[PDB]
């Protein structure tokens, strides 16, 4: 169908796939902060597969801040996609980091309950 060591290096949200979270449904990733998503992902992850079905799996294991802290993230609208990748040819699984951005944000980095990044 087509080797996968040629399609995984192609793999892009908004391309390849597109995920929606259990807890927003109906909320576009310009309208969630980063640090909403890393706090609400374990209602669960609906991945939208566009292309590559028949060869690849794709699965959203777990969000995560590029820089480790919520502020830094949510300045730049940030998430590093930490992914599962299997290979339906050979059954064979691989990880894949993947850093994307797009993602709603503030210019101080102030989560959606009001925290500021290091006071308090």
């Amino acid at each position: 169908m087509e080797d996968f060591k040629k399609i995984v290096n192609n793999i892009r949200l908004k391309d390849t796939f597109d995920f929606k979270l259990a807890a927003f449904p109906n909320q576009n990733y310009d309208q969630l902060l980063p640090s909403q998503i890393y706090k609400n992902y374990y209602q669960g992850i609906e991945i939208q597969q566009h292309k590559y079905q028949n060869e690849l799996d794709i699965k959203i294991i777990n969000f995560l801040y590029p820089d480790g802290d919520f502020g830094s993230a949510n300045k730049n609208g940030t998430l590093k996609l930490s992914l599962m990748l299997t290979d339906k040819k050979n059954n064979q699984v691989y990880y894949k980091l993947l850093e994307v951005s797009g993602f709603k944000s503030n210019p101080y980095g102030v989560d959606e309950n009001g925290t500021i990044p290091g006071l308090e």
